[PDB]
């Protein structure tokens, strides 16, 4: 409740906050990849509209996130946020574990309800515990700069080993070891951190935090009628503030694709994964369990990159970040269109051993993803960070959640407009992959962002031409 | 966060808080009621020393209701304690409930711990909860009065249907359907409730508070210890009040008594329960289950003084209730070794025939435990309310929550004395009961009770002439 005091608001607060960061980024990681293997395996949905179905709870998971971040920074408190929506999340995650013991009718009903209840808890609270640990920061910083970012760097290098575990050590618990102990641990991981966190309530100095940038852009928005019956600087420097930011939407709007390519690896490649050459000698791998590839692919780039950006940055005369303003932005889509094309050649070059009469087979779309992800995303990141000033900066992060969710709902749509491409004889978006097609869908995807990256060079010159005449 | 709101502060406070004092009320039953039966046949303890778990628990779960109050009345609010002590006995139930799942050196360990994490999470939610859903009082009441007491009646005699149900589904959901859903409904049932309360943080309003008497008494011993070298206001009416509290004293010693009498009914009598003439037909009744005739006992001793107060208080001139001050209590103490001298006598009629070669055996002292309590009750609160200056009116229901606790308390004692002054040939109570001599224990009680009881009269008299005369 009152001013500052230093012999209390301090790592403690650091400590029990970001519990629920690990615990609730770990969770959607260890939910998300095998939510398909359920939907398939245990919950009878077909194929198609069974990975149709997550892509809405992922686009939703981050749209959520976008929309709750308003609510987090305008209504009630950034701290509110945090225990209303890991109380959220803990109730829709074991409703979840309860779907997974009660018992296609009542039982979706409960399952997308259960979903879309961990796709609210999970959006409130990503948006907030981040900003919460944050909430420990200093004017010039004394002796915090190097307590923070010593802390905060060893709990990012923490939740890697982390994510690597849920795709890994998880997923076995989920396919093997039942569902039950698969999503419960999660709900226990999560009512456990609540009390954490909440008895941290007091060790804590909660911030006065200003909601925006949406707010001003929507009154902006508004006088777009008034205006159409007309048809001092809040229209001299902050309608030109606002009109420079519909200046990112060509870029902005050509990453979404990325994030498709992305969709179609935890959807599909799990889906091929629960056919290919299974048995690893003694044991066996968890279908699902494929993702630890892109998540492999992830880490070693960015732990590669982070060592080698000087090499660049000397080679080629450049400015602090190693030619990564929308130059690595560009590098992914490459790779994008790679791993989508690499996949639907190995595709076929699995079916050309299933009709006429498999672990390694799939390593390479998941590897290409990590690579093109890393790139794109601490290029997507450093772009409108660098590229837009310090009361719209990191209200930049917008765009990245919106650029997310769109591509999640973007792969729905291209799933669906195929459903309703091909109905008679066997689709291309098949319930099994040994009769019907496949490789078609992921040369379309191939192709829709190799189209793309075309499309991309086009508003490469375009934008850095209004950086620099204007 | 900034005024009084009448179209914004209103019945989600009433609907939205007190939904937690309802589940926590059915988890303290539901759990307190069955235990020793799990630590009997479940956990595998001996009748002495299972019981005995039992009575350190309820204790310390009022000792701590006793506490989390004063956390509430001067610490980080009412709205907080239900926000810290709910996710808390969340935490607590939850590994209640999963350590009746995952494999007794380390198994105690465990059980031992989500059992007083249950005390400490039920006790700061109780003693906040009720003081924070009420909160739609007025100062002259415009319409509010009416749907602020309606509520309650609507609510009160809600929580006295799911305490009868908890006593009889939960239990047979734990002693037949399996301690697995029995403690897992009761930690889903709490983990939708936080959410429910957090979610509502709008439509509840909040106020300013400052809650004694332990402060003052405490600086009146500062005072005491500081002049003890020596042996204005303030000397004049702060202490003439803190000796107003030594009062009840006498009266407040008496009545622990009567709690060690009330433990048994949860504990000791399960085991006499357990072993005696089961099956009622076709399907049987669980031995716990007993508690009906106790639950039912309070409610309907209720209901018919709740008629037969004006019938008594026209016959003998009274003024606002039948004979209700400190007469109240002094029949709850008779009927209080009346049902230790009548389960004694029942006691032997169970023994003494077993060795010459039972539902309905227990119905007595199950009532008359009831019965005593709600007169007991209408008397320990019916007393500091009228029988302590308004500064600390409802701020001595402390003197009814330590009258409990230590009753609680009072029987561990009473257990562990018998224990080593009688063992280990021939036991009182011991791992066969059939195998030991029960009955005379009762007799240590019966008689116990009789003579505190007896200088509960001896007190009443110097009651009414010493403090009187104020």
């Amino acid at each position: 409740r009152p001013a500052d005091r230093s012999k209390t608001g301090g790592w403690a607060s650091a400590a029990m906050i970001l519990c629920i960061e690990a615990v609730e980024r770990l969770t959607t990681l260890g939910i998300g990849v095998n939510l398909v293997t359920y939907l398939t395996g245990t919950m009878h949905l077909g194929n198609a509209t069974a990975a149709n179905t997550v892509t809405n709870f992922l686009g939703t998971s981050f749209m959520l996130c976008l929309l709750g971040g308003f609510i987090a920074d305008t209504f009630l408190g950034r701290y509110l946020t945090i225990a209303i929506f890991a109380a959220i999340q803990a109730t829709g995650v074991s409703i979840l574990t309860l779907s997974t013991i009660i018992p296609s009718g009542i039982q979706l009903t409960v399952l997308y309800l259960a979903l879309y209840l961990t796709a609210l808890g999970t959006g409130g609270v990503k948006a907030s515990v981040s900003g919460f640990g944050s909430d420990q920061f200093d004017e010039t910083e004394p002796k915090e700069r190097s307590k923070m970012t010593y802390f905060f760097n060893r709990f990012f290098f923490c939740i890697n080993v982390g994510s690597l575990l849920a795709v890994t050590v998880l997923v076995y618990v989920q396919d093997d070891v039942g569902r039950k102990w698969g999503y419960g641990i999660c709900a226990f991981a999560i009512v456990l951190a609540l009390s954490v966190f909440l008895a941290g309530t007091n060790r804590y100095r909660f911030k006065k935090l200003i909601g925006s940038p949406m707010t001003q852009v929507a009154a902006v928005i508004v006088a777009a009628w008034r205006n159409r019956k007309l048809e001092t600087l809040s229209t001299l420097t902050d309608v030109e503030e606002v009109k420079q930011i519909v200046r990112m939407l060509p870029i902005w709007a050509t990453c979404i694709l990325f994030w498709t390519v992305h969709a179609q690896l935890t959807t599909l490649s799990v889906a091929q994964s629960e056919t290919l050459d299974r048995s690893i000698g003694s044991f066996e791998i968890p279908p699902a369990s494929m993702a630890v590839f892109y998540v492999g692919g992830l880490l070693l780039t960015t732990a590669v990159y982070d060592r080698v950006a000087i090499r660049l940055c000397k080679k080629l005369f450049n400015y602090p970040h190693g030619l990564r303003p929308l130059q690595r932005i560009g590098l992914g889509l490459f790779f994008g269109s790679m791993a989508m094309a690499v996949a639907a050649l190995v595709e076929l070059k699995r079916l050309r051993t299933a009709h006429a009469h498999g672990f390694y087979l799939l390593i390479p779309q998941y590897l290409i993803v990590g690579i093109g992800e890393a790139l794109i995303y601490t290029g997507q990141l450093d772009f409108f960070l660098r590229e837009c000033p310090k009361g719209m900066k990191g209200m930049s992060t917008g765009l990245l959640l919106s650029t997310l969710a769109l591509g999640f709902f973007f792969s729905s749509v291209l799933v669906t407009i195929v459903e309703k491409f091909t109905g008679k004889a066997h689709p291309w978006i098949a319930d099994d992959l040994n009769k019907g097609r496949l490789y078609n869908f992921y040369w379309l995807v191939a192709v829709l962002v190799a189209l793309n990256f075309l499309i991309f060079l086009v508003f490469s010159k375009w934008y850095v031409y209004k950086e620099k005449r204007l």
